[PDB]
Parts: C-alpha cells; sequence; structure tokens
C-alpha cells in the first residue's frame, strides 16, 4: 500500500459498502467481494469512488451496463486483483441465474 495511512482505513470502509450493495441489490456475490478486498491500492478505490456510486433503483438497467465487465476499468485493476480474469464469467452467471428465478415465478 502506497500513501497516507488514514487513506487506507477510509478505503477499507468503501469496500465493505460496495460488498453490501452487490449482495443486497440482486444476489450474494462472494467473488465480487474478494475482488474489492484484494485491492492493494487504496487510491484506486477513491479514484473509482464515483464509479461505484449507486445507480437508479432499476437494477435491470444497471445489470445491462455491467461496469464490472468493462475491459477498461478492469485493465487498471490488472496490476492487482484476484479472480479478475474469472470475474466476468462469475458475473454472467449472476445475471443468468437472477433471470432464471423470474421465469420460475409465473
Amino acid at each position: 500500500m502506497i500513501g497516507s495511512e488514514k487513506q487506507v482505513n477510509w478505503a477499507k470502509s468503501i469496500i465493505e459498502k460496495e460488498v453490501e450493495a452487490w449482495e443486497a441489490i440482486g444476489v450474494d456475490v462472494r467473488e465480487v467481494a474478494a475482488f474489492l478486498r484484494s485491492i492493494s491500492d487504496a487510491r484506486v478505490i477513491i479514484d473509482n469512488r464515483n464509479l461505484i456510486h449507486f445507480q437508479s433503483s432499476g437494477i435491470s438497467y444497471s445489470l445491462e451496463s455491467s461496469p464490472l465487465n468493462s475491459p477498461i476499468f478492469l485493465r487498471r485493476f490488472s496490476a492487482c486483483s484476484v479472480g479478475f480474469e474469472e470475474i466476468p464469467t462469475a458475473l454472467q452467471r449472476i445475471r443468468s441465474v437472477y433471470t432464471a428465478k423470474l421465469l420460475e415465478d409465473e
């Protein structure tokens, strides 16, 4: 970790917040949480703080965008991350499984 110590602590709180949003919004995503936790650069979270902002209540819209499946965003995290190459795959399953529930409920 490079930077002020207080910054690191602040960044950690951001990660926890993001984790709760992902689990609560649609479904529990352990892999997603691991990615944020694996972040070794605190400054990265702050810079991407606006990116992790919560969008409209319409989760369907957010799912379509799938920011986590962005090659550009993911590129920056290429230097440091965990399961990043497998992140897009796991996420696809989430949208895939989420819609499955809808079909089941008629």
